[PDB]
């Protein structure tokens, strides 16, 4: 934090519950009040800027992209910055693998 706002964070829009496919690569994305570091993280778990996670900020809004869904994605997300934090939740739907339709 040099050379930049004194002060912490405000998430603007905050994070939104959604959906996706098994398999897919979900969407998650966040605008805060300043360009400031984010902590993606799902309850029990943690999630980081690595390889499965393909994380992005190009400042005051930060994208998450979960390389990999499954049915265990599917439950609730919470982004931590400066001394706020918002939660969302997210539906993961059964791949067709097998009956053809759609």
């Amino acid at each position: 934090g040099s050379s930049g706002s004194s002060g912490p964070a405000k998430f603007t829009e905050g994070l939104r519950n959604e959906e996706a496919v098994e398999g897919a690569t979900a969407m998650l994305w966040c605008e805060l009040s300043k360009v400031a570091p984010v902590e993606w993280r799902k309850g029990p778990e943690n999630l980081r800027d690595g390889d499965r996670y393909i994380l992005r900020q190009e400042g005051t809004r930060c994208e998450l992209q979960i390389c990999g869904l499954a049915m265990a994605d599917a439950g609730e997300y919470l982004c931590v910055c400066g001394q706020e934090r918002t939660s969302a939740t997210l539906t993961i739907r059964a791949l067709p693998s097998g009956p053809s339709s759609g």
